[PDB]
């Protein structure tokens, strides 16, 4: 239906070495014929924020393209999300929730298990 032609998988955070920030992956599909954005994400555990990844160096960004019939990978050494004002190191055996924000679809919940460094 309209607002819900994206979806979510490869979804997880690797165990950071860090008491207050960590990266999240994920790999949001579109399967619309219309292109849209990350505009932003949430979580209770932190703040969220998108990082474009250059050559080993990264850029925040406030708005990330997913395009039509495509694909908008975060992942390690590629752009990724990063947690934030963590409380404490997350931990294997634990998850973290976010909700993802989209410029023009509903938002969209995903859980991300905390895994191996």
């Amino acid at each position: 239906s309209p607002g819900a032609e994206l979806s979510v998988d490869a979804a997880y955070i690797p165990q950071p070495v860090s008491d207050s920030m960590a990266a999240g992956f994920l790999t949001i599909t579109n399967e619309g014929d219309s292109a849209d954005e990350l505009t932003s994400v949430t979580s209770e555990a932190g703040e969220v924020t998108v990082h474009e990844t250059i050559d080993g160096t990264m850029k925040e960004v406030d708005r990330i393209e997913v395009p039509a019939h495509g694909q908008l990978v975060f992942k390690s050494g590629g752009n990724h999300l990063m947690f934030e004002k963590l409380k404490q190191q997350p931990k294997q055996g634990q998850s973290v929730a976010v909700e993802l924000h989209f410029a023009h679809s509903d938002p969209v919940a995903v859980k991300l298990p905390v895994k191996a460094a």
